[PDB]
């Protein structure tokens, strides 16, 4: 509809008042909808822009809900989905946008609010609403990169764009190359993971997760099947993928934060400038120490001890094997629901059975690490990147904080009974082998390289002359490839299986093969998909671009929604080649299947699907300790599994997007 | 001439290329004078600008000097006069700009050079050039604030302006209020001196000083009479004025940094962002450590030891009573020249007799203090505010560092013989009285308050739509006043005398009458001028706005000197007690042999005048220890001196400037 299309205009040029031209349209804003600054000159000011557009969009003045709480955050402040106050403020706004009777009253409300609410907040809230409302499904939202490039882009380029757009005529403007590996030099060994930590797709992924599984909000948008287990598994796969990258950069597996009271060795300076706050992001010096927090405006008063205490209470619950809700009853951490409950406890969503007792450990850790430079607000400074979902993953200490949290999860995991031979076996199914073929390349060889892709940023360049503004981004990529899987059925009937593909490094940091206790943690999911297997032999062909784990290229670089960005499907590897163990398992779909009756089956959207369609623990079968007598992958396998050695070659060459 | 006026058009919109409109004029640029990016679209550029303009300027293409050293600092990098490499670059550029034969040929060089050189460095280098060429004398250079507002105002206003200019047509635009006391909350007691430390006038002062008494450059520009002594005196009076303000905000006299190993207690976060560099001046956390520097791009590899060695060397010379030449000769630090030699050693100007031995103590300390967050440049960050003349006075640690330096100069000062009673009395001359009169106020009362002043930031808002853009600044101000002085002559002959007026607090921090050993260092110079005294009684009236210490209010807000609105200390609302002192010294001894362009013309400009017009030590008569048996100002005074209690009142109210 036109109405749907019009909401998308609210994303165009966030800080330009709503009465200015958006695309080919203008909003006819009512007098009482103008902000205090503009209302007194309103009729003069609305006309200047209002004689440019093709279209004209009428807005009816109506009675609106109370926006005082959403309006409590300043327009030139930063927005943090980790700071409790702000989550409350966001929760409220999502409530309001969700509860508009229909799309016309949403338009009207959003048009009133936009120029009165912090743009990042507005953008978060609206997006969450639009993804979850009945009347606004479809509706391809613009990427937050095109809307706020300042959270993705070296600050240096904004004046470069401003000059280009002012001096050069539209037909003649050349694209701006976005600096890469720009946040530190060779003296920081950590700089090497620029291609991961600072990837647009990796960071977009983190944001998207938080849009679909918000921790506070109307029940409608919060309660999703096994959202606590997803919190666990999503953060887990990041670590594993991150370690994978570390092994390809002559580095060790990421160390957890041992202790909240020891210095944090990895400084990080983001080089980002928030045009919205009109203030640069603070950085964090090498060897900084977390400090007790007292920020009145933020409403955080929290000693390091409070955090340490929550940690101890959780460990106690995991070791007890149960948690205690507010009524005092015990909820057992069983083998279905334990991970889920525990996920809710640690993130601290509203689905925490007892926030008061277990705390808000994960979020508040983010705040602590983001504010080491101004913990009582005496210097009137905002938080560093760790304080924002959008940018947290750029900072190396993210991986260390989350590695630490992952230990709490691992400690629950290693208490569950190992999978038995019986539980891992599909009878009569056997997987004789699996291989990968790239185009032109040797068998069992994956290739990586650099690629430059463009993004139009015009939508986010407030107060810049109209015109395309193409920005060229350098990012990892792989050559396309397929899997070839030999399976024998031998049952005399058709057998349905779930094909599970993971990949892990072959060796440890020292060149020695990995034991299962360790390797199982390093296994990164590459595919999961359903297959009918006919009696006798089956040769199964699977292209890398069908991965249920990833989203298409275009979903990062121009409605179907997010998963892992495709250009990051494959670890970098090494020029000389990096050995990895590729793994597959075919499990019995009859046991894995969720009833999911209907009057892929592996591709899951949280917005769309009521139940996650796999009854197995996320990360099956690597989520538990091996059964007795197993010590490595080669003796872990059952006949319905198979292993393959794979070489990951990287060529330090660029290609122009094809 | 018209060429003079065209040179000033180069200060307009520093980052906008010179082929775009400047003022109501345009330059016609030889095609080969365009930069690489714009030569190809040269034709589509000449048409796109300037046809709106009235004057058009022909630029003669000429042969130009080797320009690679100035070019070696990048257009989007920061510029510092403390960094030795950057100081050398500016010297070369200055050399070029002063080596052009014509004012016409200078226009051509500058026109060519502008879009190719770092804007900060260009403004600096050209500005020094213009102030010193014999053919560009008496030029009203535009204020740095107007051209580079980004060194002077909270970065939060930049988008406020950009919105106001983009949205509202120029007839209807309102002024942007510049926030005051914006760098820190009342949780930090230092915040109370926002009106001093973050005052634009004061910062402009620091900057203008370094333009007239640059420490590297051509000999013609650097070698000024007693500039080493100025350096001591100028920095000594800043501490004095600072201390006065401290005594009016319930603080103590500033404390030296004890040394370079102890953490610096007082952090500072300036909220400035450079639009030239698209980087910040990083804050400094509380309790930060001075760290050894290895900044390769800046060409600085210096250990804290290296600085401590310099300091120990300088202390050793002061106590010795001589420094040692590069050839091994001794130069004695005597009563006349000692302070001057020492000032050149400590600053380390070119004039230092042995820079290998005594080092570059002052400049390098600044750089050290500005780099604690990134001393080896692994995080690719620029220097804090202390690393920039423009901005250094903003940071509390400026006063701590300069107090540490002052202790070294003081160590020389206390070695000199007390001034004798003979040396102080002017035989026949006797001052019986001094009073201060303001309008509408009781005798012996000064008055301060707050004022708002507008400034046009339009010449400094690159890539923002043209038109007036007014910033409203809030700043201290005093009510005008006059000294009335009664002098009895007693000779039958006319007598000439220097009138030297100082002011100090009556009481120490604890409300106890101050004693000379302390008071003398707290004396703030208020005026110095020559008078002719007829035989018998003379009544001298001297208005505040005549002070030789200051420069007109017009020159701050639309010939080095202190800004007129900061002549008088804040004082207190209940009344703050001070001692006003005046001495009439004998001009026949104070007279300087030189005769240049009515002796009563006391306006001294360092570039204009070859020699400093007073043979006495700067700060006389307070620069030495008291003669035996003087303990307090009451016992110090000779007949040709006089003392008056004065009450300094602050009213917390705001006036629009009359
Ligand atoms: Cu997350
Ligand atoms: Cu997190
Ligand atoms: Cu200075
Ligand atoms: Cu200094």
């Amino acid at each position: 509809m036109n109405y749907k299309k019009n909401l998308l205009l609210l994303y165009d040029r966030p800080r330009e008042p709503i009465f200015m031209g958006k695309g080919k349209s203008v909003f006819d804003v009512p007098d009482n909808y103008l902000t205090d600054r503009y209302r007194p000159i309103g009729p003069e000011i609305q006309n200047r822009f209002g004689e440019l557009a093709e279209e004209r969009i009428p807005v009816r003045s109506i009675a609106l809900p109370d926006l005082r709480i959403p309006m409590s955050l300043g327009r030139q402040e930063q927005f943090s989905l980790f700071i409790p106050r702000h989550r409350k403020i966001a929760a409220r706004l999502i409530d309001i946008f969700m509860g508009m009777r229909n799309i016309e009253e949403l338009q009207s409300c959003a048009v009133f609010a936009r120029d009165r609410i912090n743009p990042y907040l507005f953008n978060y809230a609206l997006s969450v609403a639009l993804l979850h409302r009945r009347d606004t499904k479809n509706l391809d939202l613009p990427s937050v990169v095109e809307v706020f490039p300042d959270k993705y882009v070296d600050s240096r380029v904004f004046e470069q764009i401003r000059e280009e757009a002012t001096v050069v005529p539209e037909g003649m403007r050349m694209p701006i190359v976005i600096p890469k590996d720009f946040t530190a030099s060779d003296l920081d060994e950590e700089h090497r993971l620029w291609y991961f930590r600072e990837d647009i797709g990796v960071n977009l992924h983190h944001w998207h997760w938080h849009l679909v599984y918000p921790g506070d909000g109307p029940d409608s948008v919060v309660r999703k099947d096994r959202r606590g287990e997803l919190f666990y598994y999503m953060h887990s796969q990041l670590i594993a993928r991150y370690n994978f990258e570390r092994f390809c950069n002559r580095l060790q597996r990421v160390k957890r934060l041992n202790n909240l009271r020891e210095p944090i060795a990895e400084g990080y300076f983001p080089k980002l400038d928030s045009l919205v706050a009109s203030r640069t992001w603070p950085g964090r010096v090498d060897n900084a120490v977390i400090k007790d927090l007292n920020r009145e405006l933020d409403q955080i008063k929290q000693d390091v001890s409070d955090l340490e205490r929550w940690i101890d209470r959780i460990y106690e619950a995991v070791h007890q094997g149960y948690v205690v809700d507010e009524s005092g009853n015990r909820i057992f951490l069983d083998e279905e629901k334990g991970i889920d409950i525990l996920g809710n406890i640690i993130e601290s969503s509203i689905l925490s059975p007892n926030r008061q007792l277990y705390g808000d450990m994960h979020n508040v850790g983010h705040v602590f690490l983001s504010y080491t430079h101004d913990p009582d607000h005496r210097h009137l400074e905002s938080f560093g990147v760790m304080g924002d979902v959008a940018t947290a993953m750029r900072d190396p200490v993210f991986y260390r904080w989350h590695s630490f949290i992952d230990d709490i999860f691992q400690e629950h995991k290693i208490k569950l009974p190992a999978y038995t031979k019986s539980q891992l076996t599909y009878e009569g199914i056997s997987v004789t082998g699996i291989i990968v073929q790239s185009e032109g390349a040797p068998v069992n060889t994956l290739h990586t390289y650099w690629q430059q892709s463009d993004v139009d940023l015009s939508r986010g360049m407030d107060f810049v002359p109209r015109g395309n503004v193409f920005a060229r981004f350098t990012h990892l990529q792989h050559a396309p490839f397929q899997y070839v899987i030999q399976i024998d059925n031998t049952s005399d009937a058709q057998r349905m299986g779930f094909v599970r593909i993971f990949m892990a490094p072959k060796n440890d940091e020292r060149g020695q093969p990995m034991l299962f206790r360790d390797q199982r943690l390093f296994m990164v999911e590459m595919d999961k998909f359903l297959v009918a297997l006919r009696p006798g032999a089956n040769r199964i062909r699977r292209r890398s671009n069908e991965s249920t784990v990833t989203i298409p290229f275009e979903r990062t670089f121009r409605f179907c929604g997010c998963g892992w960005p495709a250009h990051m499907l494959v670890p970098k590897g090494l020029p000389e080649g990096f050995p990895a163990d590729l793994f597959v398992m075919v499990s019995n779909y009859e046991d894995d299947r969720v009833v999911q009756d209907l009057v892929d089956a592996a591709s899951y959207c949280g917005v769309r699907d009521r139940l996650y369609p796999d009854r197995k623990a996320m990360g099956f079968p690597f989520d538990r300790l091996a059964r007795t007598g197993v010590d490595r992958l080669s003796n872990f396998v059952t006949p319905n599994m198979a292993i393959q050695s794979v070489n990951v070659i990287h060529i330090d060459k660029t290609v122009p997007r094809t």
